[PDB]
């Protein structure tokens, strides 16, 4: 058996870091880990409050293109508040609908990546 | 304040999902969570065992080619082991480097999506 634990980390491609940072942390509310000299650039990184697995705002993989990510899906323990929350931010939501999974919605980040919302039912 | 509590899961594209299955249970060593039908496609899931985010291995999203994914990092309690583990099960293994945040290696799945196993100080 392999001693790997957990994805400490995944990255989402971005184009304006500052703009993504502010998106991620205001209206996502996800906490600020850091934001310092990485090896390819600025290294920005955020994650939900206690969580194991944060997420790296990157610029530097050219096969990754900046909004090209999908299929990443929150969870959440109230998403009917989240989506309003997010509306209320000028974001626009698509659902909340209920799904065999959960109750899910998504929505988009600045550059175009797809994020989900799912509260299990 | 939003009510995310986690990453449940993020999307690494893959062609053969046999192909990637088998690599990510059996030579890396995840859990399978699920393997069903899915709404786009089939729905294959996995993750290191007990862990909070998990991996779905997907092949329909366009905008994420096959083996493009990039900056992915896994947390182990045995870099030097895991790579020799890696290295046995027939895959070639970049490292393990002393880095200011830990002891890292790389390596790539069956379509060249990069995955880092990193041991933290
Ligand atoms: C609290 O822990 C950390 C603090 C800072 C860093 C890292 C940390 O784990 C870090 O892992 C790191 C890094 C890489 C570059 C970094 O600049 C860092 C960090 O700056 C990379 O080696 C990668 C590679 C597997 O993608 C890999 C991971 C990744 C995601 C995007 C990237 C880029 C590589 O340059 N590791
Ligand atoms: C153990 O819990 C699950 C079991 C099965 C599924 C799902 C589960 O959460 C599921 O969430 C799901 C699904 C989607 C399609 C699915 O087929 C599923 C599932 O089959 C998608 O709606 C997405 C969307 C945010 O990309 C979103 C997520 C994602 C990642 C890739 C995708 C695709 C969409 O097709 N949710």
């Amino acid at each position: 058996h392999m001693a790997i634990s957990h994805v400490q980390l995944f990255s989402v491609p971005v184009s304006d870091q500052e703009k993504a940072k502010d998106f991620y942390v205001e209206t996502v509310g996800f906490d600020l880990l850091a934001d310092q000299p990485g090896v390819h650039g600025r290294w920005l990184q955020v994650a939900p409050k206690g969580a194991d697995t944060s997420l790296v705002l990157v610029d530097w993989f050219p096969t990754m293109p900046p909004g090209s990510l999908r299929g990443l899906l929150l969870r959440t323990d109230d998403v009917d508040a989240d989506c309003a929350r997010l509306q209320e931010r000028g974001v626009a939501v698509d659902g909340p609908k209920n799904t065999p999974w959960g109750r899910q919605a998504m929505f988009s980040d600045p550059d175009g990546n797809v994020i989900g919302l799912n509260q299990p039912s």
